[PDB]
């Protein structure tokens, strides 16, 4: 087995388009996801026009579920600008945004109404998205974070792409040209 | 391209080598990425700037990794730096489980190290002291993953912040998009 | 980009050809994984390029596998080389000792006594020594590893990362601080 990914069987559903969907499974607590967030955002700006990026928050343990809720609350609140902010506050600023109370405090700090945040954070719509989220994470057999799902048929990750067999031969080829000269 | 590249370290860390700009590589023997980059770091150090010194610092994100910190300093104390890179090979290629003193000592003895000597140095206060300092250094630099580099006590960079995933997963994602379009 | 220099560079014993060495171990699942690709690659390589596969041993327990490699080549049964990988990793056959190895070869048309004699021949012993010597000179730390022109070393793991980039940042940061 030399491939740098695995097939998702049975394949996952679509998003009614003709758009190749890419899913980035992340977690606000994951330093790797934090480090890569700006790369992913930048990548999305130049992605092929028939491709859509969907970032899905995951929870490997009960304590992570609130991080999922947070993600959706920010989206429903129409403040996607705060999304990358959560990473920075957590990883760069060392802020303990691990429970509703703490998150809400930070949310208000960013200009959000606590009352609205509170209600939206508990909304049945958010609770559903979270289910769907972990649900997708399960259908993808997520090994960790970050993890990527493509077209619902392929799943890859930093670890799965670690060994580049064909790549090594390709480098060997470059080296040959280098020593010949 | 979207890659942070590095981050500032605050407060800045003063060099522990008078007259030298320090480059600290935080690593762990159990880390696949550290094992993979070791020969490149070593090669890199051979041509490094004269006013620069490289130091390798074993980190521990949990207690169970502490023995691995102790191992790094013990080999240096025993003056067998030659075994340092071999540790990576043993764990990652020979799949030897050197995660405890007993397993380590056995391995050490297999490499011509006197078991009694190893067992002794491993618990030396010198080693214990350096292990404490390693973790304090890792903390001051807010290291959250390996490998990681602290430069001039002012910056912290890592392959991940430098865009390492563009050669891996992200490269595979672009390739997977093409394949699903087929 | 993703490669390490071999210091000092190894002398060439193939004038007029760029030598590529693949350090492998039959027990290595990654070497098993890439073997098919390496052979395909060899068929189309540049005419002034030559590939040599070198069995490596990190511990004593791995020497028999080196012996096996040179024994199959001495028996002129290169066809059995790729089969060792699949036999071990796909078929799960425990080909880890001369006896198990001889038996396995016997079922492939090889004269069992000829296998046993070549396996312990002075000739095979010499080549196993040279291999270990080459491994030491190239400072090989894992498998599979590729040495090119006796000067460079790269591998699947390095090719799957941008460690050189990470270090370049370090270089620039060194300059930044010194200011």
């Amino acid at each position: 087995g030399a491939q740098q990914y695995v097939n998702i069987n049975p394949p996952m559903p679509s998003d009614t388009p003709g758009k190749i969907e890419v899913l980035e499974f992340f977690a606000y607590t994951c330093p790797h996801c934090a480090a890569i967030e700006p790369m992913v955002e930048d990548w999305a700006k130049t992605a092929p026009q028939d491709v859509v990026l969907k970032q899905v928050p995951i929870a490997f343990n009960a304590g992570m579920k609130p991080l999922q809720q947070l993600y959706y609350t920010l989206q429903a609140l129409e403040r996607p600008d705060l999304h990358p902010k959560v990473f920075t506050a957590i990883h760069t600023e060392r802020k303990r945004l691990f429970d509703k109370k703490a998150m809400g405090e930070w949310a208000a700090s960013q200009g959000v109404d606590r009352a609205k945040f509170d209600s939206v954070f508990d909304s049945f719509s958010v609770q559903t998205q979270v289910q769907r989220a972990s649900q997708l994470a399960e259908a993808a057999h997520i090994d960790g974070t970050p993890a990527f799902a493509v077209g619902g048929r392929y799943m890859t990750s930093p670890v799965l792409a670690g060994n580049d067999y064909a790549g090594a031969l390709k480098v060997v080829d470059q080296l040959i040209v280098q020593s010949r000269e």
